[PDB]
């Protein structure tokens, strides 16, 4: 019920990219193959610590939001947590970013634009190999909206996060970025493959 939710929330939320698939594949569906909930009690507190400490900056609200991520680093996330010294080249600068369009982050799972694609087929679009993503809890507190490219290095002042918003001359779908590694908790860790049309 949990999963079944996680579950709708990856397949609904997938959407066509104007890559053509270039960067995460071809694909309308997954194939769901496991949903496996992340229970690390060392960064579920150091999230929970953070996120007290922004909703008490943002009228006792922690703006909370389950969003995707993409990485070829999802076991160092698990175990380690999101780590911002990993992260200015970015659109908006050297965060981390996550996405409400479970496709997008897709796009990020081998690398960024889908990098060479699997290590064994080297295939943006493998249906074969299984891929990983997080669903994670995201404290965005008091967040910037933004329309265009802004490359900071850390929240803009008074702020805990940007919202990348769509724009005509921009981004096609929202992102959410964050500068400090301790507001996301990787809550989900889910298997799957994207599915050949
Ligand atoms: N990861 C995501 O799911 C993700 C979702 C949404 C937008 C992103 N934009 C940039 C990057 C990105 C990835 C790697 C590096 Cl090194 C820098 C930025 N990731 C993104
Ligand atoms: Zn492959």
């Amino acid at each position: 019920k949990e999963f079944q939710s996680v579950e709708e929330e990856m397949q609904s939320t997938v959407r066509e990219h104007r890559d053509g698939g270039h960067a995460g594949g071809i694909f309308n569906r997954y194939n769901i193959l496991k949903i496996q909930k992340v229970c690390n009690k060392k960064l579920w507190e150091r999230y929970t610590h953070r996120r007290k400490e922004v909703s008490e900056e943002n009228h006792n609200h922690a703006n909370e939001r389950m969003l995707f991520h993409g990485s070829p680093f999802v076991n160092a996330i698990i175990h380690k947590g999101f780590d911002e010294r990993h992260a200015i080249g970015g659109m908006f600068g050297a965060g981390i970013y996550f996405a409400e369009n479970s496709s997008k982050s897709n796009q990020y799972v081998y690398g960024i634009g889908g990098g060479t694609g699997c290590p064994v087929h080297k295939d943006r679009s493998c249906y074969i190999c299984h891929r990983q993503l997080l669903f994670c809890r995201v404290t965005l507190g008091k967040s910037f909206l933004q329309f265009s490219a802004m490359k900071m290095a850390h929240s803009p002042p008074g702020h805990h996060s940007v919202t990348g918003r769509p724009s005509v001359n921009g981004l096609a779908l929202a992102e959410y970025v964050i500068y400090r590694g301790e507001q996301a908790y990787p809550e989900y860790l889910i298997t799957y493959q994207i599915m050949r049309p």
